[PDB]
């Protein structure tokens, strides 16, 4: 889930 995020975040 944290790198879920974290990408949502990013991408």
């Amino acid at each position: 889930a944290a790198l879920a995020a974290a990408l949502a975040q990013a991408l």
